[PDB]
Order: structure tokens, then C-alpha cells, then sequence
């Protein structure tokens, strides 16, 4: 259970913007909003431009994903402090493939963007530019990440955390995020992704998240997976289970219902 490693404080993050080897870095769906305004000296990712494949459908991998860090100046041993908009879901996506990687310090601003601006701390239009570095990634830690075998092989063997909608859940809609077929992985139990945050962005108490997951179905004599639509709502949650709630195997599915939903005969189960 890893919240004091894992998590910083707005107000840690605005007495600490200028210290030393700490860079902050905002991700979302593009950088719209980081073009704007900005936490004070944050660099951007953005998720769909810098860190997908734009051929394949996966992220980069390690060497593309050093080339970046690289250019935009983040070292392997600078704390990094990843917050975002569209509810943080994003910069829980960059925290998990910075863990991939192997990167050691690593945290998320609880409440990311929202928090921030429910607070009322400043943010800057000011243009930023690191110099340059080099930063070398590990191999991929597949130990947290799910594919598609894998996740027919684990039906009524692992956890499967679906947190999606309710209505996606059951099937009752199928959903750019499209699939085949509507309905959910036999056994999955429906956590919805926001169910794990409070209004302001934050995340709730490790009490809270262990009642709700607890409630829901989760069975500690199993490893777990995570999944949504695409990598997105389950990596924030892969985060809430193996960081905050201190769970060891957890993955996530990136492949996701838009991956499985397509796949030539995978069981599939309806309604709840």
C-alpha cells in the first residue's frame, strides 16, 4: 500500500514547482488545455501525438519512448510529477507506461487539473523548453500489462475490473471506441472508473477503495486485470489497485472491449 510514494499534494506541488531534479509534466487528449495555461515550468505529453504508435495500434516502445524524454529534457532520475485534465485519466495512463519503463520516481498530483483549479492556484501561459537529455528506458515490465491470450486464459482465474458505464457493462450500447459486440468478460465485475474519485478530482480514502472494490466482488485469493475501451478509465483504476490499495499482480488490458469486442469468438457475457 504505496500511497506516500505514489501521490503528491496540490499544495506540495506549488511549494515545490522549482525544485531540485522534480519535473512536472501534464498529459491529455491533446494540448489544448496545456497551451493555454500550465502549472509553472510543466512540459507536455501528448498522448495521442507522442506516445502511440502511429502505425501499429500500441504505445511506443522503449527506445521511442527514450527518444521523447530525451527531447523534452525529463532524466531517469528526476522525480516526476505527471496531472492532467479530462480527469486525470490521461497522466494515470503516462504514470503507468513510465512504470513500464522503469522508471523509479514517478508520482501523480492528486486531483491533477481539476484540483488545482477548484483550489484557485495559478497556472501559466508562459512558453517552457528543457534542455535536452538522456534518458534510458528498460524493457517493458509486462508484469503489469495484459494481453489478449492472456485475458481469455484468465476468465474465472484472475479479477477482471470492468469500468466502463453501467449500460456499456450490461451491453445495453455498444459504446472511435467501437467493438463487434456488446457486453462484458465472462465473470468481469463492474467497477466504474469514477467510483474511485471523489468531486474534486482526488482520490478517496484507502478505506473507501477497499469497501468499494470489497463490495463489488473483488476476490483477494486472485491476481487481477483491469480493463475499459482502451487502455484509458482502467489505468487509473490499475493505479488505485496496485499503488494506493497495494495489490501486487494487477495489470492492465490496454487492448481493452475495443480489442476484445472484436476478436473472433471470445466468450462474452450479457447483462447485470
Amino acid at each position: 500500500m504505496a500511497r506516500c510514494d505514489v501521490l503528491v499534494s496540490a499544495d506540495w506541488a506549488e511549494s515545490n514547482l522549482h525544485a531540485p531534479k522534480v519535473v512536472f509534466v501534464e498529459v491529455d487528449e491533446d494540448t489544448s488545455a496545456y497551451d493555454r495555461d500550465h502549472i509553472a515550468g510543466a512540459i507536455k505529453l501528448d498522448w495521442r501525438t507522442d506516445l502511440q504508435d502511429p502505425v501499429k495500434r500500441d504505445f511506443v516502445d522503449a527506445q521511442q519512448f527514450s527518444k521523447l524524454l530525451s527531447e523534452r529534457g525529463i532524466a531517469n532520475e528526476d522525480t516526476v510529477i505527471l496531472y492532467g485534465g479530462n480527469n486525470n485519466w490521461f497522466a494515470a495512463y503516462a504514470y503507468w507506461y513510465f512504470k513500464l519503463y522503469g522508471h523509479e520516481k514517478v508520482k501523480l498530483l492528486d486531483g491533477g487539473r481539476k484540483k488545482w483549479e477548484l483550489d484557485g492556484r495559478p497556472l501559466s501561459s508562459d512558453p517552457v523548453s528543457r534542455p535536452v537529455t538522456s534518458y534510458t528506458a528498460s524493457p517493458p515490465d509486462n508484469t503489469i500489462r495484459a494481453f489478449r491470450d492472456e485475458v481469455l486464459a484468465a476468465i474465472n482465474v484472475k479479477n477482471l475490473i470492468d469500468v466502463r458505464s453501467p449500460d456499456e457493462f450490461s451491453g445495453k450500447i455498444l459504446a472511435q471506441e467501437q467493438s463487434q459486440r456488446p457486453g462484458h468478460i465472462p465473470g468481469a465485475i463492474n467497477v466504474p472508473w469514477s467510483r474511485a474519485a471523489n468531486e474534486d478530482g482526488t482520490f478517496k480514502s484507502d478505506e473507501e477503495l477497499a469497501k468499494l472494490y470489497a463490495d463489488a466482488g473483488l476476490d483477494n485469493s486472485k491476481e487481477t486485470i483491469a480493463y475499459c475501451r482502451i487502455g484509458e478509465r482502467s489505468s487509473h483504476t490499475w493505479f488505485v489497485l496496485r499503488e494506493l490499495l497495494g495489490h501486487q499482480n494487477v495489470k492492465n488490458y490496454d487492448g481493452s472491449w475495443t480489442e476484445y469486442g472484436s476478436l473472433v469468438g471470445a466468450p462474452i457475457e450479457l447483462g447485470s
